[PDB]
């Protein structure tokens, strides 16, 4: 019984990453203090994600350059941590069939995702829904 669909995007998983927001082109940055924001700064240390896969679909984004994983809390915000649990997966999908969304796992049945507004601010959970622009990634290489 799942929530979402399962359109898959195409790629894999053994480089590590750029997610680029097309909404206003900041990469997803995790800051050494753990808080998750975006920038266009294309040489920041801390844009560079490594992501790996749980069950087929679900995804753990870590941050290569200090070991923080990316989490959604219970109020739907953006966080950091060295210690990967339940809050830390996410539903990785196709949408528009192009881009790439991240639901959480933990909060699905609430349509909660991972996003990036035009200004480089984090979007909170209950802020986001299907159809968002803030929603829409591209993986892109590093190198």
């Amino acid at each position: 019984h799942h929530h979402h669909h399962f359109n898959l995007p195409p790629g894999n998983y053994k480089k590590p990453k750029l997610l680029y927001s097309s909404n206003g082109g900041h990469f997803l940055r995790i800051l050494p203090d753990g808080t998750v924001d975006g920038t266009r700064d294309r040489s920041d240390q801390h844009i560079q994600l490594q992501l790996s896969a749980e069950s087929v679909g679900e995804v753990y984004i870590k941050s290569t350059e200090t070991g923080q994983y990316l989490c959604m809390d219970t109020d739907g915000l953006l966080y950091g941590s060295q210690t990967p649990n339940e809050e830390c997966l996410f539903l990785e999908r196709l949408e528009e069939n192009h881009y790439n969304t991240y639901i959480s796992k933990k909060h699905a049945e609430k349509n909660w995702f991972v996003g990036l507004k035009k200004n480089g601010s984090a979007k909170r959970g209950p802020r986001t829904h299907y159809g968002q622009k803030a929603i829409l990634f591209l993986a892109l290489p590093v190198s």
